[PDB]
């Protein structure tokens, strides 16, 4: 009905057992995309690295694919300083409440006018969640956001497309229409996902053997008496770089290292030139994040990889060259325990076959595949960053844990795809075979609720002295940190990551 | 219900055995044709092979008469590459 | 039996649903390898990287490790043109 | 088992009711065919009109699609005198008592060697029976025949293949093989064809009238009394030639007419260049037989149509440029009554609008389509001629009625294809992955049975005074007619035709 409200507002987390269910309402504001077109875009040689080539939609789409679309800064803080782990289980989705509203300026409602709106159930669409984009559901619940346009990318051969490239219309998806009384909902499940590490270890992997006991077995501790010769000891308290070890740290793929201290770093634009890079079809992409290592090691926490650690803007940031003031590091250190420093080698391996003759030589290991015994963390989840990836469809991958951290998924949370029917104005009274193109300007606007239920790994330690905790600060200051302003802008001030509590390894 | 939609958008194909049932769905617009009269039209010598006599009305009409109203590119490129031969079975109209 | 034949020519895919059935039949030749013996061989420092040491048998071996061994070019076709995978069930063996 | 017989010799027909069941038996002798390959057969620019592309085949098949494979000539006789029609019903085939012999010259059994017997019962392969070829069932049943080989022409470009030319591998097929102790065995049943018109109508299709009354209808009888006037008579028993008639006569492809008395023929070499053609994709054919039209009008039996009838040759008859007495031509003058002469126009059409000042013209028809109330009869089926041929499968066909006569089937008896089954020499000792080329020498006897079951129309006629009827010459002769001659050899002294009973139109 025209007169009847399709649901209600459903902002809440219920904490029950070892569940978490988050519910998050938000309003939405639609407008027409592409004035109803679909439109090639391209991008040509700009560099070849950048080139693509794809649609434009007239379709938006529903993101919630960050946690603080659906944890509060105090559920983060419940969830991150009590469990060793979590993980999404199932979810609900709903649209209600729809007004479309024309406007020609005077805004009316329409109230026959449509929306269509369709899950992509089956991933027949080219995936564009999990890539870290903009037009999420809002932090804040009180705020209204815009829906995000729908496009994607095909393959490209500059700014033109191969035989191969995919077109796909969004209308020849079966969608449901809905007037201002009708409203969309849908379920779905979670597919078994490991609980992300909210946990780092209170161990290193090179220091996991009793610091009492000496080894039984030797290593070769001497090969020069002076004359050749074989000398072996047993590893022991003092000895422990020497001693037999069952484990390697996690694989490594080095990135340059980059001081928050400007004048540290080097007198030169590098950021691009000296960035840690992947190769495919002869374009070049950051590793960015890249694979899960240590930000810095001890006492370096002004150090960062380059392109290895996600990097969050303040509120108001600059799209463009926002200052180090601006934007929000992470930092991986607390998978130094497992993970190689990103911005150092992995280790040391022989270079040559030394001889009387010869003196052996080293080389440095800059990039490490996975090994046997290799062990590693994941990176950490935050509460702006992602939740989940859509692990793409291939014969092969390798630990396919989303590289910007988050639950790697083959069917993740389907694609919400939203549109406004378009409503053509007067048509010429004699008959005309082209095309419609005038159309009536129309938005739509309503409430999404977007409901997760989460598993939660209650700690069971065994630790005697307290554990670190997420705590806001206790001393005074100008406005409450994550709260709103003067203005009534709500920002976040800080990435709140996810490992305070411990585990041994 | 003025508030409440009469239809979904229905465009997909489903290829089942020996049958593929293809939905389409669009979006119209009917305009008032003729100030709602119905015209005598006619044609005369022009030549001879072009006349005509007849009526124009003020009603519209649906044509579905292509197979592109029916058939996505790949859809027909399926049909086409694997059957020798189909034929129309039964329509709904909506 | 002497004067009966112990099995018939089965060349054929059959294309059902979500399986093909291929089945080919060919004509072989057996002859007597190495005179009934076993022979060791060998190869020594040809280059270090390409020695062995080895048996030779008087067995043959039936090989049908290759997809042409059981689809016909048409087969093929048919399965790559329309299928986005494909697997092996089963097999028999006459 | 190699030493019992696997089939019995079965030479009859029996006669009951509506029903005559021919059962014919043959030894036949099938060599290898090509050294067990495919080859690839081609002729180009021979004239373009003679132009194929195709493949020879290792394989044999069995032909059986002339009358004489079934009918004894007593048999025909039989049937053709006393009944207005025949259809086949169904037919039973047998192979059987198979003898795969090797020649090293000394002849020798190979009880272990195997033919290869299957039937296109799908029709998968093309249909080259129904092409009037040799290698049929001999008439006579002593007579031992060599099996043909079977080849198949796709689509061609002069001497050239095409994108569509099609290559069928016959061992692509399930076949049953078969060692000297086994036989093989299908039943077939024809599809509803109609009767064979095995009767010459007693009355003409301008002569169904009532010769003593007149018609109540008027015919424009003057157009000038002199001047212009409209002078209107009744057709009656003296203007037969102006009645109004209900029907007309079949349809006409015009042939040019020879004279079996050479020195009426123009003196030159006209036989192609005034033949009666088709043209398909740049290609001349004769129409030939072409459609079903009379040969020659009342006391013109010395003329035939240039490709306008069936020719069958005498026994040992050349095979180019046998004389005319080497040869047996065919008449279709029994169909006069209701087709147009092949050598004559179809009638007259006006060519234009005449006027007091334009005196009427006429055009002559040469060649007439179908048109309404038009009525024919088919070409007459022969002894020596064929049964059925297999329907082109089209999207259109007209009256689908073969034109060297016989039946029309959608669904025909199938290609029965046989092959001996290759039996390699002995193979080098060590191994060659190049395909065998040194075969046993090797070709198989057996004997084939072909039972057919005919349905009959018998003849329900009122006619007073006796009917032409098929017979032997009384008089004496050196030889018997239909039988051997002094050194064995069976031959076919005359084409036994069908239409010899009589019934009205």
């Amino acid at each position: 009905g025209v007169g009847s409200s399709s649901g209600n507002w459903h902002c809440d987390s219920t904490w029950l057992g070892d569940r978490v269910i988050t519910t998050s309402t938000r309003t939405w504001a639609l407008p027409t995309y592409n004035n109803h077109l679909y439109k090639q875009i391209s991008n040509g040689t700009a560099t070849n690295d950048n080139t693509y080539f794809g649609y434009s939609t007239p379709w938006g789409y529903f993101d919630f694919n960050r946690f603080h679309c659906h944890f509060s800064p105090r559920d983060w803080q419940r969830l991150i300083n009590n469990n060793w782990g979590f993980r999404p289980k199932r979810l609900s989705f709903k649209l209600f409440n729809i007004q479309v509203k024309e406007v020609t300026k005077t805004i009316a409602n329409n109230l026959t006018s449509t929306i269509q709106v369709f899950t992509d159930s089956e991933y027949q669409l080219p995936y564009v969640l999990g890539s870290a984009h903009q037009g999420c559901l809002p932090p804040f619940p009180a705020d209204v956001f815009m829906i995000p346009q729908y496009g994607y990318l095909t393959l490209n051969n500059g700014s033109q497309a191969v035989g191969r490239s995919s077109f796909y219309c969004l209308e020849y998806f079966p969608s449901q229409m809905l007037r201002t009384g009708n409203n969309f909902q849908f379920t779905y499940t979670f597919e078994d996902v490991p609980f992300h590490s909210s946990y780092a270890h209170s161990q290193s992997l090179d220091r996991l053997m009793n610091p009492l006991i000496d080894q039984y077995l030797y290593y070769l501790s001497r090969t020069q008496t002076n004359t050749q010769t074989l000398g072996f000891s047993q590893g022991g308290p003092n000895t422990m770089a020497n001693q037999a070890k069952n484990w390697l740290p996690g694989p490594c793929y080095r990135q340059q290292r980059v001081s928050t201290t400007t004048g540290q770093n080097n007198n030169s634009n590098f950021a691009w030139t000296a960035g840690t890079k992947y190769h495919l079809n002869g374009r070049n992409s950051l590793a960015n994040p890249g694979i899960a290592m240590a930000t810095h090691k001890d006492d370096e926490e002004r150090f960062f990889p380059s392109n290895g650690i996600l990097i969050f803007g303040k509120q108001n940031a600059a799209r463009d060259n926002a200052d180090y003031s601006d934007v929000m590091l992470t930092s991986e250190e607390e998978i130094k325990t497992t993970n190689p420093v990103a911005t150092e080698e992995y280790g040391i391996v022989a270079d040559n076959l030394q001889q009387q003759n010869t003196a052996p030589q080293i080389g440095t290991v800059n990039s490490q595949g996975a090994l046997p015994g290799m062990v590693w963390q994941n990176r950490d989840v935050y509460l702006q960053g992602p939740i989940w990836a859509k692990i793409p469809h291939t014969d092969g991958n390798f630990h396919p844990s989303p590289l910007m951290g988050g639950f790697g998924l083959k069917h993740p949370p389907p694609q919400i795809l939203i549109k406004n029917t378009p409503v053509p104005a007067d048509p010429p009274t004699t008959f005309n075979q082209s095309k419609l193109n005038s159309f009536i300007t129309q938005y739509s606007t309503g409430q999404v609720s977007v409901e997760i239920e989460w598993e939660l790994q209650k700690e069971n330690s065994k630790r005697w002295n307290p554990e670190i905790q997420y705590t806001s600060n206790y001393y005074k200051s100008t406005s409450v940190d994550f709260a709103v302003n003067t203005e009534g802008v709500y920002s976040e001030p800080r990435p709140i990551g996810t490992r305070y509590l411990t585990r041994n390894l």
